């Protein structure tokens, strides 16, 4: 019964989740002064021209876009990684208002959104012996500010009032997630955790400098999304962020500068 609302929102989340206050927690604040310039990362690896999207669901925190990870079709190596990685879903983090929605955020600055695509590491077999590992996952974290549109957007934006309330599924096929991202793949890097409930410290974090436009129109229809079930009084699903945490001594990397 965790979630996002005054009374069982990210504050509460220690007392049935103790490692909320653990040492390697997500999200943080990227100092980006203070992030240092690591001329040895490679370059990020995306390689999503085989992926495979199956379904969208309403969890009742998010939404997810479903993928087969049965095979490695779409995955991320390189970049600070080891191995392979096997995307299974993506999902977002947004605000009640465009100046807020981010989990991460840069010198304090908050993005309108935050849309992590997450990825587990294969040499675990599969996703829940992943989030056990220190190195089971990686999620790749990319900002949405609002501006011009994203058309990789649309497909996902369009299908939300099939997907209103917490339950639902739609079925979601041929999406390519290619369309989300940005033109450059710079990022920063470091050890942390999920950022919902079970807080799991199992995630190498890689988040993109360079932002994804999106209208304000598409994040309007992220806001008229469900927390609650269908025959519930209407909560609005806005504000599905955890605050930045502390930081603890990590060294935040940077691939650029
Ligand atoms: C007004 C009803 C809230 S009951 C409750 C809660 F308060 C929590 F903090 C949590 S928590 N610690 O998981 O956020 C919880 F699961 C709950 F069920
Ligand atoms: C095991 C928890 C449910 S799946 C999941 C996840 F794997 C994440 F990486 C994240 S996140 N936000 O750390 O990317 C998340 F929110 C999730 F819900
Ligand atoms: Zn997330």
């Amino acid at each position: 019964h965790w979630g996002y609302g005054k009374h069982n929102g990210p504050e509460h989340w220690h007392k049935d989740f103790p490692i909320a206050k653990g040492e390697r927690q997500s999200p943080v604040d990227i100092d980006t002064h203070t992030a240092k310039y690591d001329p040895s990362l490679k370059p990020l690896s995306v390689s999503y021209d085989q992926a495979t999207s199956l379904r969208i669901l309403n969890n009742g925190h998010a939404f997810n876009v479903e993928f087969d990870d049965s095979q490695d079709k779409a995955v991320l190596k390189g970049g600070p990684l080891d191995g392979t990685y096997r995307l299974i879903q993506f999902h977002f983090h947004w605000g009640s208002l465009d100046g807020q929605g981010s989990e991460h955020t840069v010198d304090k600055k908050k993005y309108a959104a935050e849309l992590h695509l997450v990825h587990w590491n294969t040499k675990y077999g599969d996703f829940g012996k992943a989030v056990q590992q220190p190195d089971g996952l990686a999620v790749l974290g990319i900002f949405l500010k609002v501006g011009s549109a994203k058309p990789g957007l649309q497909k996902v934006v369009d299908v939300l009032d099939s997907i209103k309330t917490k339950g639902k599924s739609a079925d979601f096929t041929n999406f390519d997630p290619r369309g989300l991202l940005p033109e450059s793949l710079d990022y920063w890097t470091y050890p942390g955790s999920l950022t919902t409930p079970p807080l799991l410290e199992c995630v190498t974090w890689i988040v993109l400098k360079e932002p994804i436009s999106v209208s304000s129109e598409q994040v309007l229809k992220f806001r008229k999304l469900n927390f609650n079930g269908e025959g519930e009084p209407e909560e609005l699903m806005v504000d599905n962020w955890r605050p930045a945490q502390p930081l603890k001594n990590r060294q935040i990397k940077a691939s650029f500068k």
